[PDB]
């Protein structure tokens, strides 16, 4: 009746021993947590990073949000942290005519789903979302200011979210392409009912979220295996979200009742994340939620060796949908192979397996365009080109291994799947532009094999 809360997602309480290495722990819980999409992690009781900030000197620009189910919103005036906190507390307090910490969490959840479904409520809220900067920085300790002995303790923690991208069990790391939205932590200031719509991470990566302080955050999550099942339910009830988006900054997303999904046999899980807890989302796991009140959270994307195959399948899927990429997956693979001597040995072994698939697909593709009559060729350093200067005119994929050009249409490229879409000239006028010959590639893969012994 009205709202039936989904079943709870798994909650983990690792010992200090298990907690020490984040990457080993995530790998251990993976068979459980990948069945539910999200999961929650309670750190050992004495792991408590200091949070310190001046509420008057931190300022940020707020986003405004309307709260209607199935209405399109796009992914990605001034407040100090204090003035925002005052606005947010007054708002919740007046909405319920109660002291903000006496409003039960079950009630806010029930009320959230009522107000987004009711056509005649026009409730709007405000929130903060931004990567770290000079005006507003990480809530975790970072180097700069003289630090206290306890701040120093957490500087090199694996669960300090600043460190997590640049550790060596992670495969974004040795990458230099500066895909900034994905190596840097985002900061989120919440108030009651402020919401994050249904979505998955760029390139189907993991994410990890830490709530520093304040009232809880409520999550809904769907396992990766049910991603297409959820998208079919979404297309049927709100097709406007699926019209082709011009850019990467034009992704359309929405609020949708998890009960609607469960009615159509999509598995949904929930949790309340409290201050000092982590939530982790797994590859291709849809998630959404809202805040119970005034709070402060920090989040980061990351990629493990487990993810490498999915990362390839994802870029393939982007091509079918003509979606833009954040980075080139093959460029990342080749960059790791060129640094094979300093890679973790398990990393090296997993990269090698992906590289073997890459090379075999590339061989087949070059044979196919040769038989279409493209004969001329020249080496080309794709990584020097700005990304928007090396997308396939048809499918918008970011080229790195190879592309086709023509003197007729200067500066345009197509990937090798779309040779017929460049122009109307005969194929002998075309040129195959390539980063590596097959003979360059096999020694790069052999270096990985040696490093992996
Ligand atoms: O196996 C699960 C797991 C979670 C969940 O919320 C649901 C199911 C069935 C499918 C939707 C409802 C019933
Ligand atoms: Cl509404
Ligand atoms: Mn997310
Ligand atoms: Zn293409
Ligand atoms: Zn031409």
């Amino acid at each position: 009746s009205m709202f039936l809360p989904p079943p709870e997602c798994p909650v983990f309480e690792p010992s200090w021993e298990e907690f020490a290495d984040p990457f080993a722990f995530i790998h251990k819980i993976r068979p459980i947590a990948e069945q539910t999409g999200i999961c929650k992690v309670r750190p050992p009781p004495d792991w408590q990073p200091p949070f310190a900030c001046d509420v008057d000197k931190l300022h940020f620009t707020p986003r405004i949000q309307r709260l209607n189910e199935l209405e399109a919103q796009t992914r990605v005036r001034d407040y100090t942290l204090r003035t925002f906190g005052e606005m947010a507390d007054a708002f919740k307090s007046d909405y319920f005519n109660m002291p903000v910490h006496m409003v039960p969490t079950e009630l806010v959840e029930k009320e959230f789903w009522r107000l987004v479904s009711t056509i005649e409520e026009d409730v709007t809220v405000e929130y903060g979302a931004d990567i770290a900067s000079k005006e507003f920085g990480s809530g975790f300790p970072v180097r700069d200011i003289k630090l206290s002995p306890e701040e120093e303790e957490y500087l090199d923690s694996g669960w300090n979210l600043n460190n997590m991208p640049v550790m060596e069990q992670s495969v974004l790391a040795h990458i230099t392409a500066d895909i900034c939205g994905m190596k840097l932590p985002w900061l989120y200031v919440g108030m009651c009912f402020s919401s994050f719509c249904w979505h998955i991470e760029d390139h189907w990566s993991y994410s990890i979220n830490y709530l520093h302080w304040g009232e809880p955050k409520t999550w809904y999550g769907v396992p990766g295996y049910a991603a297409e099942q959820l998208e079919n339910v979404m297309k049927k009830l709100a097709p406007e979200l699926f019209v082709s988006q011009p850019d990467l900054l034009h992704q359309l997303v929405t609020i949708m009742n998890p009960n609607t999904l469960m009615t159509h046999e999509v598995p949904v899980y929930r949790t309340n994340q409290c201050a000092g807890e982590f939530v982790i989302t797994f590859p291709r796991a849809y998630h959404s939620g809202f805040n119970q009140g005034f709070n402060f959270a920090e989040a980061v994307n990351f990629c493990t060796v487990d993810w490498l195959p999915l990362g390839r399948q994802c870029v393939e899927h982007y091509r079918l949908l003509h979606r833009y990429c954040v980075f080139s997956h093959d460029e990342m693979i080749c960059k790791m192979a060129s640094k094979a001597d300093v890679l973790d040995v398990v990393v090296a072994s997993t990269v090698q397996k992906d590289m073997a698939i890459m090379i075999e697909d590339e061989k087949a593709l070059r044979e196919t365009v040769r038989k279409l009559g493209v004969i001329d060729s020249e080496r080309m350093d794709f990584e020097l080109l700005p990304d928007d200067e090396r997308q396939c005119v048809k499918c918008k994929t970011t080229c790195f291994m190879s592309a086709i050009s023509c003197s007729c249409k200067p500066g345009l490229l197509v990937c090798l799947h779309h040779v017929k879409e460049l122009c109307s000239c005969p194929p002998y006028k075309y040129k195959l532009r390539y980063r590596y010959t097959l003979d360059d590639l096999y020694p790069m893969m052999n270096a990985l094999k040696l490093r992996a012994e």
